[PDB]
């Protein structure tokens, strides 16, 4: 289970060690970020700022603005462009877990409200790991499984002629992504898979998929082979580690969304009005999400009070809720959910909604409708079971533009300020239009974010929505990392307070053990699956069992690193790891005192 694994490199040895050369990108820590854990508010924003800009720097080998990678989005557009122009039997499904899986549903409705608003029948539809339901809650388990990702796309499929299958995977790594883009290579005639992801090849996962006779690696190595023929496709450009190791939601998605719907646009482009895709028409679009990131973090000292606001929830306990309207309602709900997995949050600390028409979004809404507390996400169970409850304490945080009903923001910005005055607004406008004075007078310190007009013919209009939700998930994805940082959340630009659910985060827990311990690669094993399976003892079975085991039984456990890596530093049992770790004011306090 555990052949992959390179041993620890001895003290002192870490410097050119083949252990460090194997780190992913996606997993390296970010030397611009290893002092993140102590940083002000502030500092967060600069340092977090700063990393969301890199996808866009152009060595210039591979980077987003290379002519390798741009002429890959022209040869993808050319592609979907084909299936745009024959809706008949023709489909465009896009795929991931987690994050990933959220951009695939962002861009299904993205453009399928861009086919919809030209009298088009939708050709788009999204897979997620986990179906529904992982829109909305933490379900990383379920990308595991490469045979759940091909039942998903077989489905979806079924009767179609020409189907695109966008597979997005930031690290190269998802099960449930790898299982569909080997079976499209299976059937070319039909399917034309495209593998998005933001590591080299050969830094994409090669440990063993449970259900799968291929790694990940295998299939991305297969897809090369096949791009050779233009019958598969792998855009992978180099964007570099995230400011939070691992913390693929941020740079990652960012990368995600713009590269996807840069090609998308110019493939509707191509049918619509005609133009072609091309290198200089693609960097027209990206540099206007590089500007928007200007505009955004213009807004910086903002930033940072609203993320000192949600971290003062918090540590009382309170709750944040970020209520979006229209599709910024989507990128709200996205941001609170990986909360959970990246710092051990409940559920119930940080929840998105979505203000507005949801109903040509979700394939399967009835996966949704009164399943439970962690399921909900629309404007009907924000007014119904969150406002009622809501307390002094609590934390609302409304994202809207000026094109949106300001009557029903007000109204409801009302409603919660006779709960609690910890709310603030991020408004989008464009030159020209100005807040309502009621809503002024609500939000005195409103982030205020201006755009100017674009005059793109074809893309303007939906390149001015695109842009102002970059904003918010840049705005939001600050705040929140931000705000678990300031609880002591995080170790260096570690994510410590992980909680281990999916393989992906199970062999970053035991990576994170061998770093920060500088033991043994058994000794660290040894104590992550005691950690995991505690009060349970070990065993040869559980040591031999398969890792979505101990993801089953680790995933809604808090503070398994830090109670394993006690257990190796003090050479101590789970219940003095406990103790010690109870005695703290913080994980990252109680692991930096063990470490001096
Ligand atoms: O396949 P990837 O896009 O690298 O990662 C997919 C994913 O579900 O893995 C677990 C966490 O890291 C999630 O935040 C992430 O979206
Ligand atoms: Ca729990």
């Amino acid at each position: 289970r555990f052949q992959h694994v390179i041993e620890t490199p001895e003290p002192g040895k870490w410097e050119l060690s083949g252990y460090e050369a194997a780190v992913p990108i996606t997993e390296k820590s970010n030397p611009l970020t290893q002092d993140l854990d102590k940083a002000d508010a502030e500092n967060i924003v600069r340092l977090l700022g700063q990393c969301d800009a890199e996808i866009f720097q152009e060595s210039t080998y591979q980077r987003l603005y290379s002519e390798s990678i741009l002429t890959t989005m022209v040869q993808v557009a050319g592609k979907v462009q084909e299936v745009l122009k024959e809706p008949d039997g023709g489909l465009v499904v896009l795929s991931g877990g987690g994050t990933s899986g959220r951009m695939a549903f962002l861009m299904s409705v993205s453009f399928n409200q861009l086919m919809k608003g030209l009298g088009q029948k939708p050709l788009y539809t999204y897979l997620i790991a986990g179906g529904d339901r992982s829109v909305v809650a933490s379900r990383e388990g379920t990308e595991d499984s490469a045979l759940h990702g091909i039942e998903e796309l077989k489905k979806v499929a079924a009767g179609k002629k020409r189907v695109i299958v966008i597979g997005i995977s930031v690290g190269l790594s998802a099960p449930f992504v790898a299982g569909q883009m080997d079976c499209c290579m299976n059937n070319t005639a039909v399917f034309l898979p495209v593998l998005v992801g933001f590591n080299p090849v050969s830094m994409a996962r090669n440990d063993p998929i449970e259900d799968w006779s291929s790694t990940f690696r295998q299939v991305a190595e297969r897809m090369q082979k096949m791009q050779e023929k233009q019958k598969a496709f792998v855009l992978n450009p180099a964007i570099g580690p995230e400011g939070l190791s691992g913390s693929s939601r941020m740079k990652g998605g960012s990368a995600t969304k713009i590269l996807l719907e840069t090609l998308l646009l110019a493939a509707h482009k191509t049918v619509d009005q005609g133009i072609a895709a091309s290198q200089r028409c693609l960097l027209e679009i990206l540099r206007t999400f590089e500007r928007a990131h200007q505009v955004t973090y213009s807004q910086s000292p903002k930033i940072a009070t609203l993320m000192k606001s949600v971290s003062t929830s918090l540590e009382t306990t309170g709750h944040v809720y970020l209520v979006g309207w229209q599709t910024l309602g989507i990128i709200a709900i996205m941001d609170g959910v990986e909360c959970i997995h990246t710092f051990g949050a409940d559920f119930r600390d940080v929840r998105g909604f979505l203000i507005g028409d949801h109903s040509d979004m979700f394939n399967q809404k009835a996966e949704l409708t009164n399943q439970g507390p962690q399921f909900t996400f629309s404007q009907e169970d924000f007014l119904t079971s969150i406002l009622p409850s809501l307390t002094e304490i609590d934390t609302v945080v409304f994202i809207f533009t000026l094109d949106d009903n300001l009557t029903e923001v007000q109204t409801i910005v009302e409603q919660v300020k006779e709960k609690t005055n910890h709310i603030q607004a991020l408004a989008h406008s464009t030159v020209g239009q100005t807040l309502p004075i009621p809503l002024k007078k609500l939000f005195p310190s409103i982030i205020s974010i201006t755009w100017p007009l674009l005059f793109f013919e074809y893309e303007g209009n939906f390149i001015q929505k695109f842009q102002r939700e970059l904003s918010t998930k840049w705005v939001l994805n600050t705040v929140s990392t931000g705000a678990h940082v300031l609880l002591g959340k995080i170790l260096q630009n570690h994510m410590l307070d992980l909680r281990i659910s999916n393989s992906k985060l199970f062999w970053r827990a035991l990576a994170m053990l061998q770093r920060f311990s500088g033991q043994s690669k058994a000794r660290c094993i040894e104590s992550l699956l005691r950690a995991i399976h505690f009060p349970q003892p070990l065993s040869d079975d559980i040591r031999a069992a398969p890792i979505s085991c101990h993801v089953q039984v680790a995933h809604e456990k808090e503070q398994v690193i830090p109670i394993a890596l006690l257990s190796l530093l003090f050479r101590c049992s789970i219940t003095e790891a406990q103790a010690h770790l109870a005695a703290a004011p913080s994980v990252c306090e109680a692991v930096r005192s063990a470490l001096a």
